[PDB]
């Protein structure tokens, strides 16, 4: 075993947030638990979350983490006999561009839903007497679109509050920027303050390599012997489902090939439609792994 | 004695970590005591240690050392009559690239071995309600591969814990980096917090120059005068071993020459195989020093 | 080399035996040790083939500080200690400057 | 197989822009998707595109392409482990005569 | 020894790339290891490599080599005690005339294999929204065809990528040119980024002079004393082979002269056909060196 083998470096596991969006929801919104849709695994934002829009490129988004802890020191022990970690405080800050209601509500710690535009559309937003403690649910989701198979990496912060506001500079060659720092708090119902997520087909290519779950070694077609009616109806067509030994649905990632296309027609997705009666073999190919199913068609 | 002779400068003793890898193991792993394999001296990582993969080039890896000490001051003494050094605190930090399970477990102070990928491969990693005190065993091993004889310089830290986490910045032209600072703690069983190691044939060229042990002046062939059977069997072949006065095995670094190749065949590694009966002399040459052995072959 | 590593790790490594293949492991001591050294800093100004040797004698020095060690793939490893001079009673000084 | 067969040079695939015209349209115009007429394959310019007319022969028309990219550098790797190309900037310049 | 003898100038070792071709292959192609056919030493391009066609004569082809290195400076040492060379960057640029699919795919960093010509043959090639990192395998092979014995000088670059595109100028008296700069990258599988090769009978005349291998001093006929049946069959004809002391097959470079043509006929290639039974001598002569063999023909 040489040095390179020991290093076991995986360049594909480096993920770049080529695009990024911040979504805020009012505290009454049900918090997101995952961004992966249970239907097809696509990106699914729960209702109530609204994007803040464009933010400054060069500032980007900075995520902060600090630990406050206390060491229990015993006589004659150079190192603490016990370290008590109180909490982990997560913050994130960014420079928003868009002058929309949710951004301004965040900046001024106020609810502006009752603000009615004037008879010519003008609005005036008064800062409240006392700044209010307003909590939001936050999603920070980024995309690494590589080889047409995107990776969505995201952070879920169910309870965030405005913590700090950077100085706002007006220049005649720049747009106005709002630069809040948001602090994450633990939400009791969901039981965490920050969660990090990975999703997307590009991630599905990497989950086993990243060390989550087990690797894919066998492909299984759950409708092993389906039957499709020649005549039109509910049972005329059948949708296949290809899984693995690790329990991951690999149906989008496989190539569907039929034995006799005339007898039973299968699409790229894997929907088997029986044009004519007979027997057809449907083979799903992904790399060197193969799952084969046989379909009987009746008229 | 001129200035140059007094300086006694050895450029070859300057070692460059041209490549570097960080390996972490769960605290239940048996700690590494050496990276040098007892079989052939090759680099040998104990099971349970896993590389974190690629890390940032420009940041590199920074090793910190802090001494905390107290001085006992006596009346009329400008200098302390006694200095009590409590401990030496060793830290190291680096910027990891790969979104692997072990890296994310380190940064979030959590065990994610029970995290199951969703049907489409997505994972959500929740930060624990309270950060946990998790210890790891760490190996930092670097390679100076020069003249095709590598030097492995390494640090063994049997008990490391996450101490600090640098701010994480998301930029649309960069990958996401994790920048932990790890603090070494004394492991009671192995009896140290940090150990520095050197290994490899390139190091073996330099051990005497570096002042460890004594210099090599004589070469000895430990088998001496063996006998190999012409017929095929367990005792048909004999493996030689070449040592020095300092007790260092120099077998990989010597040139094996046989007197009569037909009588007894010797490879580069020094394995004597008796093709035909007779008397053959096997000479191992390294630089200006040599060792001669005579092998009698019987049929 | 051994003397540099002994200085940085505040340990005596004279008993460290290289392994069968020459490898060595240097463990940091459980408690850092107070180790004193005698130091000579001698420089040379070679001008017109008639050199000048300027030197400092520090009979009792001890490791005082160790700077952060950075590993870069385009540089050699550096050890950056700060040594503090102490008065040696027998010779009666902590620092002497010499010219020869 | 000799060198000439391997080279497989096709002189007829070298195309000389003997005549050239630049047409501009206001942004409200529907963009052209192809210049080939679907009926008989002849040249078909969509409405709204207007030629700028004659331009200087010697200057010709210059087409520029620049890439902006950032290299991700890992420790111990001489070459980047990933190159992020931001965009490809295309420019063209020419010297118009007509007022 | 005079100055002329010391200089030892060999004009025939100067090679002019009178003709030159650039072949590109998709990264999925198996990289070329050599261009010399193992059968008869002729020039052999692996499948998947396609020539870009004609390129501009005056610009030619330019090969660049850049070293990046760092010097380790020690106090009191005017020169570095160690120089760490990171890599050698090889580039090449040339100006292509032909508006082929592979050329346009290269310049636009896109795959155009799915582009379908319209009903009248027209094609539209859209530049991708984001430029893609596409690697190719490259062969630059030139020919010096002098004295009817060609020399093939070539460069193998298994992993090349578009690095730069020069300004494209449209003129009414010139064809349109594409001027890419390609950068060679190290291919892990084959273990290099650039390899330079020499092949051909003209090279074979110069291999010993160029200092590779040893000089040719003896010619040897490997078959020795063969026997051919007069009757037609599989064993009716035997193909000879002439070698040298350096291990180079000199069969194309030798002249076959038979003793009795009626007994055994030998062609220029050295194929021995026994027309009538008897004993014949086959002599292959090259310059002042010769090799003789005797063939016994039976009916």
């Amino acid at each position: 075993t040489d040095f390179y083998t020991i290093k076991d470096a995986q360049a594909d596991l480096a993920i770049a947030p080529l695009n990024l969006t911040v979504l805020l929801a009012p505290y009454s919104t049900t918090p997101a638990t995952t961004l992966e849709s249970p239907t097809d695994g696509s990106l699914a934002i729960p209702p109530g979350y609204k994007s803040v829009g464009h933010f400054e490129k060069q500032a980007g988004l900075t995520l902060g983490n600090e630990f406050d802890s206390k060491d229990i020191e015993a006589y004659g022990e150079p190192e603490p006999i016990r370290t008590i970690i109180n909490k982990r405080t997560t913050t994130f800050d960014f420079a928003m561009y868009q002058n929309q209601r949710n951004v301004l509500e965040l900046i001024w710690t106020q609810d502006f839903s009752n603000i009615q535009p004037s008879e010519f559309g003008g609005i005036v937003l008064e800062a409240p007497k006392v700044p209010k403690n307003i909590y939001y649910r936050a999603i920070l989701v980024g995309m690494d679109d590589r080889n047409d198979r995107p990776i969505w990496l995201y952070w879920l912060m169910p309870k965030v509050k405005l913590d700090k506001l950077d100085n706002q500079t007006l220049n005649d060659d720049n747009v106005i920027e709002y630069k809040p720092t948001l602090k994450a708090f633990r939400d009791d119902v969901v039981g965490y303050s920050v969660a990090q997520g990975f999703a997307g087909p590009g991630w599905r290519d990497l989950v086993a390599t990243a060390g989550f779950g087990e690797a894919l070694t066998a492909l299984t077609i759950t409708p092993g012997s389906p039957t499709v009616t020649v005549a039109t109806g509910a049972s005329h067509t059948a949708q296949l489902l290809v899984e693995g030994d690790n329990g991951i649905n690999y149906t989008p990632d496989v190539v569907f090939t039929s034995s006799a296309p005339d007898k039973a027609s299968v699409s790229a997705a894997g929907l088997v439609t029986g044009v004519a009666a007979g027997s057809a073999t449907i083979t799903a190919t992904k790399g060197a792994l193969t799952a084969t199913a046989t379909v009987t068609v009746t008229a």
